[PDB]
DNA sequence: TGTGAGCGCTCACAATT
DNA sequence: AATTGTGAGCGCTCACA
């Protein structure tokens, strides 16, 4: 037994709609009849049923999110900012976390987000061009925002400019004098992983450079260590490395270190993300800064824009920037 | 206007209650008329309004979570597993984040988590005893399970055994022949931080040892850094630290190293958490394994047991380990 | 395999002063 | 021209021609 709108009606000697009228801060209640209702809602701890209100047709803002596992670093900070900017403007956010692999798994997360009748979907799951389109199709009537697709994918999306990110990493190493460079890509299953790899290649090629090695991790610090050992042990030893995130950069550094040479001097490392923890690596990691707050922030503002039918369609690139630290010098 | 049950009624040639049995799979395998309704709903892509299902009274188990900012390590990881184990059981979960400081914030979080009509909530927010009680109260008719309160707090709680963690660490550093030990604790605002500090004090005393330094971090590596630097610049130079988490430990190590001394041999370190990244710190960091996935899994099971009446009231401690690494 | 309830609200607005 | 009370029904599930 929870407390109905009707209950406040009997205790306060008014109708139900006049409680609704007050709960909804609506015009026309004489201000002295308000006290009767305002006092009655206390003395009953009345919290109005939002399930009842949604159905009734209250225009609340409800943003759905289909997200990669919150255990990973970046999808987590994004949800947090998404969540934060919701409250900031009176929106609520239900988030279905895609855990299993592939297009069908993500579609179900879109399916039961649609169940709860969301005003629009933020899709932070990695989707290839066609599957992205497949999913955006499934968002029937509701606008959908994509955060882990390519800029070439012909839907709406926010991505950090991986072009800029890699340009900075490449043009740095290159200006520094490096030529034997190795690449440590993210897991190829991720779009963003692939884009950064692509990017490095473009700007290396534009500088007449070919990476001596190129291998793949899973974002994890351990992989980046394993991968930079599998490399160094084969005897391929670059003067610099481009890593696809700070955690794997960490791994590489460890491997580079345990291998008997010094980070920066003997092998420079450029990370990717600029995490909290990256300013306290040994030595403190040079990286490409991605403002996940800003992403989740805009990610919301846009979905709500799109929800209202504002002309803000397609792709937009967020800025990145190079954090110069101690892993590239002398 | 989206697809209604009243719209599958005069397209498949039946009623509303017939489509209701199809998606529910409740009692009868209603002939070859199922085939007709299957192809009917899938043609217009009908998705049963879960808001209408709920108001109606569908016995779907919906958990609420009031949680510290997911940007921090431990909380994210926990919801990560809370969201997972509930999914494993066919429970959905709505999380509500506390950013603002204090009790009134968490009270409000609980308030708008009740509107969504959860059938019990997991409170992963740091709460002093009387506030924890006041929060549990506001959870009208619904069971609360607290995750960032003390063992002594008289509500439902799962916490990791801070007693064991802090034993493990102290009892280990000491067996390595250490007497000049320092402490780096969590931001004192967090209960679990204080539980850890306390367990350290407890066991360091049981071993006739006074800590030569006590400094307060904020979970961040930067704080763990400058917090160890501002102590080493004072002149205090232990041979071991006990640190509240792997992350501040990280900054400690930076600080120790950048100063001019070998992490491990000159000043050993013990972190707390066993984060994925901890195994690749330079050198790999000794720490206390705190199985976040476990905690989030068990939380969800308990709130469930709690919701149905299965009487397992009170407090529950979870095991920890010492991953013996290379900073000792 | 159908019909007539009611869940807690918000919207029309018609009814009270 | 101030107010408030009263009539739908939003979508679905529950118990029984
Ligand atoms: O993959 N992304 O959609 C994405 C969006 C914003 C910033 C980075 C990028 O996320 C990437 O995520 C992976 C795990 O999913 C790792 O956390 C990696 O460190 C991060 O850069
Ligand atoms: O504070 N906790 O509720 C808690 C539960 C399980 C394990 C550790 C402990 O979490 C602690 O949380 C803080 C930030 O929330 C840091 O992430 C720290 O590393 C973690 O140990």
């Amino acid at each position: 037994k929870p407390v109905t709108l009707y209950d406040v009606a009997e205790y306060a000697g008014v109708s139900y709609q006049t409680v609704s009228r007050v709960v909804n801060q609506a015009s026309h209640v004489s201000a002295k009849t308000r006290e009767k209702v305002e006092a009655a809602m206390a003395e009953l701890n009345y919290i109005p049923n939002r399930v009842a209100q949604q159905l009734a047709g209250k225009q609340l803002l409800l943003i759905g999110v289909a997200t990669s596992s919150l255990a990973l670093h970046a999808p987590s900070q994004i949800v947090a900012a998404i969540k934060s900017r919701a409250d900031q403007l009176g929106a609520s956010v239900v988030v279905s976390m895609v855990e299993r692999s592939g297009v069908e798994a993500c579609k179900a997360a879109v399916h039961n987000l649609l169940a709860q009748r969301v005003s629009g979907l933020i899709i932070n799951y990695p989707l290839d061009d066609q599957d992205a389109i497949a999913v955006e199709a499934a968002c029937t009537n509701v606008p959908a925002l994509f955060l882990d697709v390519s800029d070439q994918t012909p839907i709406n999306s926010i991505i950090f400019s991986h072009e800029d990110g890699t340009r900075l990493g490449v043009e740095h190493l290159v200006a520094l004098g490096h030529q034997q460079i190795a690449l440590l890509a993210g897991p190829l299953s991720s779009v963003s992983a692939r884009l950064r790899l692509a990017g490095w290649h473009k700007y290396l090629t534009r500088n007449q450079i070919q990476p001596i090695a190129e291998r793949e991790g899973d974002w994890s610090a351990m992989s980046g260590f394993q991968q930079t050992m599998q490399m160094l042990n084969e005897g391929i030893v670059p003067t610099a490395m481009l890593v696809a995130n700070d955690q794997m950069a960490l791994g590489a550094m460890r491997a580079i270190t345990e291998s008997g040479l010094r980070v920066g001097a003997d092998i420079s490392v450029v990370g990717y993300d600029d995490t909290e923890d990256s300013s306290c690596y040994i030595p403190p990691l040079t990286t490409i800064k991605q403002d996940f707050r800003l992403l989740g922030q805009t990610s919301v503002d846009r979905l709500l824009q799109l929800s209202q039918g504002q002309a803000v369609k397609g792709n937009q690139l967020l800025p990145v920037s190079l954090v110069k630290r101690k892993t590239t010098l002398a």
